[PDB]
């Protein structure tokens, strides 16, 4: 995999990533639970402090790495990088690596713009970082707080695309969204595993640990 290129698509065979920004927070917890009573894991692409902040959930934020899902960056904050100055933009990026290095111990080599806001000038930062920049090709649209319309989207979109955007910020998005979202996956017989697992790159590269 290529560093600095935004990935739209799995390339596994048989594989579903089914993704989650700006969290962590009060809903996550049930997420995760929902994913591994049935199995799954998931794609979280988290932020230092927008709804919630990092420190106020080491325990879950722990297992999810312990437990094989995945950590992305989603930013400190949460801004328009591309308003942002290079210097601030890795700023937003080491402060996220900072944080979650502390807490749990490991940061992450995986993000995923805010807004899917980004240019040439944004790009070249992530790749002298060495992140892999992940964009998506199933969006839910579930901000919009449709359900019905979201769950639609998801079940036409899902033979041709499979990273998959949701916000488990949203209750109605965990209590309404993913459990129709997992009972189509088991459906359709898809394994919903991480986005670097539905990518060909196990474990071993989704994270690092030694300081930079
Ligand atoms: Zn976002």
């Amino acid at each position: 995999l290529p560093n600095g290129v935004a990935i739209f698509k799995c390339t596994v065979p048989n594989t579903i990533a089914l993704t989650f920004d700006d969290g962590p927070h009060i809903w996550t917890e049930n997420a995760v639970n929902q994913l591994e009573a049935a199995g799954m894991k998931g794609t979280f692409f988290l932020n230092g402090k927008n709804f919630g902040e990092l420190k106020n959930y080491v325990p879950l934020l722990k297992r999810m790495r312990a437990n094989r899902h995945q950590i992305g960056s989603h930013t400190w904050d949460h801004p328009y990088l591309t308003q942002l100055s290079d210097a601030a933009v890795r700023k937003q990026m080491t402060d996220f690596e900072n944080e979650l290095r502390r807490l749990i111990g490991y940061y992450p080599t995986y993000m995923r713009p805010p807004y899917f806001d980004y240019n040439a000038k944004t790009l070249a930062v992530m790749k002298e970082l060495g992140y892999r920049v992940i964009h998506a090709d199933l969006d839910t649209n579930d901000w919009k707080f449709d359900m019905p319309a979201s769950i639609a989207a998801f079940k036409a979109g899902v033979a041709n695309n499979r990273i998959v955007l949701a916000h488990d910020v949203h209750e109605t998005t965990v209590k309404t969204l993913l459990p129709a979202m997992i009972k189509e996956v088991q459906r359709l017989k898809l394994k919903a595993v991480t986005v670097g697992e539905c990518l060909g790159e196990p474990y071993a590269y989704w994270y690092r640990v030694t300081p930079r």
